[PDB]
């Protein structure tokens, strides 16, 4: 499973700062962009407004969220792996096994934090803050 | 000035109930889906939290918001035309001239209400309810 070049173009636009976040899903053995949004305010404000509405109750997905800070390679990102317990086991397995693949395709050096969650609280802004602790 | 089949496949998934909201933009003379959100709670509970954050201050867009009610053709939708005063004139013209086409591409029979707005107050849940009156 990999990201097509159409997807990698979106990845570049996102890391360029054009998007605040990207929702990535696995569809037919392919990593696809399921949603995206340009930045509006500071990252904290954008996190509250954009992250939670993307999470399905019985379907895993990944959410790459762009912070305002940068490292030697550009903006830093939060890699959110959403895997609800009400999800099908096959889907749970597929997303967990393909997570490292998406990371490589996106550029591991751009990932600052990696968060996992099975309930919305785990990946809410509060959840991220507690994770950082 | 038309929607691709890639977009129409998403329109079908949305109308099936998979999405509560679809944000549509015009990029490179083409209608594209930028952001989408699955349903969480009731349509009224989802409205402002899903819609408002996606409305850029200086960029027009279209938002297709799904209600919980259905007509003879399936779920009914609210078709929101967002065109801020601080948007470029070209953009305002482009979106206003393409609105009717989008309606046709999505299926006018699924659109229960059509709302226009240049400020958030015009298209918030309160604004929509006032419009209905």
């Amino acid at each position: 499973i990999q990201a097509s070049e159409d997807v990698k173009e979106i990845f570049a636009r996102a890391r360029n700062g054009k998007y605040r976040l990207l929702k990535i899903s696995i569809e037919n053995e392919q990593l696809v962009v399921g949603s995206c949004s340009p930045p509006s305010d500071s990252w904290e404000q954008d996190y509250d407004s954009f992250v939670l509405p993307l999470l399905e109750d019985k379907q895993p997905c990944y959410v790459l969220f762009r912070l305002d800070s940068q490292n030697a390679q550009g903006y830093e990102w939060i890699f959110i792996a959403w895997s609800p317990d009400h999800s099908h086991v096959r889907q749970k397995m597929l997303y967990a096994a393909t997570r490292a693949t998406l990371k490589k395709e996106f550029g591991g050096g751009h990932i600052k934090d990696e968060v996992f969650g099975t309930v919305k609280e785990d990946v809410s802004l509060h959840g991220y803050k507690k994770y950082l602790l």
